[PDB]
């Protein structure tokens, strides 16, 4: 199996990364959109159970919370389903100020990857996707804030989540996209 | 000379990496979205002959052609032109579900790494771009699809393309945009 | 210390990269967009102050000067601030053709990262964003263009910037975002 780097008290594998299509720099308050995004094993070692986290950020205001925002998810080509509060974790603060709720994004991908007992392995090479459709609600803005895709996956298949409400007891590489929740720009001509 | 790896007979170097911009994650059926790719040597090994191929798949239907859509491209500063049909693979049909269309977008790109017998050599830090033009015909749709870049080279100079349609002997690392072809997301508010 | 690579005469450290969301693949002339661009330590070493550059390149044209477009820009959670023209290395004239514009964006990151000093060090897995409004002022076109990231480090503290206008005397993976100046794509139906 592949060996792990330490980030805080976890295990990372960076063979295991993450890509967004669709994320919008500028993301009106209470309009939704919609994107892709993806965890793909570059290594070589087949994890035999994954799953996708999202975690949303807010770096200037600590009031946001899950109930916030609406998050719907499709597992590759799996169905929609609504992302559920109750397989989120509880609101982090950074010592610097600001919010984070991240959310688990996790399930079968429709047969492709995923297998009859639930799980989703992913050989070398092989791909999960995200369909995300995403609202906040009126009235909250940020002027500096992210989306981040947290691959988890579980060394060896008995191997049990570590975080609760997200996926798996190790992690690939955290995938960053950066926007502003609030009006695009004026015209600078 | 560069290390490759085995995924089925091919010989695969990770150096040669592609990146998107512009891919929308939901397409609209008859609607002709403009996106670039654009493959780049990380490594170290300069490569004599390069060019892109792109791979449109999708996950819940087998019925795609390379008929069912309209792709043109353009090579960094050089002109546009119609993809070939004839430059393409035969349909994929991969156990795990679906159809994809395997599409060669090689050529010189306008003099900036091309050289006038028509090659398109990539030293490393380099780069080689598609503009890339698409649209798919109206009443054809998909729930889980992706664009995906393969770059291709020839090892030595004067090598041959393996794969029938497709451009080089030896491939890079496939990029990913996963995508929806249909319509756009209700309002979650 | 970290291990470089030359690249001309000037260090890169590979493992400070860069990701850009929100890049149209075709920019109007005269509008202003949105977008925004992140470096991030991928490695091990922490860097004691870091700053983004942003080149701007046309392939097919050298009469692009850094008066042509107007630039706006935002460090994470700190102010919007016009980027400084004098904080721009002279324009570079590439031996196939072209120009390019190298713009500084760097700046305190709003306390995040940043300290009271001023520098911004970048630890491991930590990250710095620019949000960036760009406009190119009418009657300028360009068929084959691109921007690029290129992350700015001190080595050691104290350092001087080697490039006049950048910031850093070592530098990071640079990251390309393709697009072209001009009209979008006339539907191919
Ligand atoms: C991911 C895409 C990749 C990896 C590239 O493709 C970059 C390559 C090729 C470019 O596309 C250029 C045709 C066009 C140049 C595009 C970007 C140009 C620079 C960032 C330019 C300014 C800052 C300096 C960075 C340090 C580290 C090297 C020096 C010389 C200088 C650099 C430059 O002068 C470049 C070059 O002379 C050639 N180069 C440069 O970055
Ligand atoms: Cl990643
Ligand atoms: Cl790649
Ligand atoms: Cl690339
Ligand atoms: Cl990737
Ligand atoms: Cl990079
Ligand atoms: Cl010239
Ligand atoms: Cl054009």
């Amino acid at each position: 199996g592949p060996v792990y780097r330490e980030y805080k008290g976890f295990r990372v594998n960076d063979n295991i990364v993450a890509d967004f299509i669709g994320v919008p720099a500028v993301i009106t308050p209470g309009e939704t959109i919609e994107f892709s995004v993806f965890y793909t094993n570059r290594g070589r070692y087949a994890y035999p159970d994954t799953g996708l986290n999202l975690v949303i950020w807010f770096s200037d205001r600590d009031d946001l919370r899950r109930e916030d925002f609406k998050l719907f998810y499709k597992v590759s080509r799996a169905d929609w389903q609504e992302q559920d509060p109750a397989k989120c974790w509880d609101p982090q603060f950074p010592a610097e100020g600001g919010v984070h709720i991240a959310c688990q994004l996790s399930g079968p991908d429709g047969g492709i990857l995923s297998k009859p007992d639930g799980t989703v392995p992913l050989p070398e090479v092989e791909s999960v996707t995200a369909h995300v459709r995403l609202a906040f609600r009126e009235g909250i803005t940020s002027e500096h804030a992210g989306i981040f895709a947290l691959p988890g996956m579980l060394d060896a298949p008995g191997d049990k989540s570590i975080i609760p409400g997200l996926f798996g007891n190790v992690f690939g590489r955290l995938q960053q996209a950066s926007f502003r929740l609030g009006e695009g720009p004026s015209s600078l001509y």
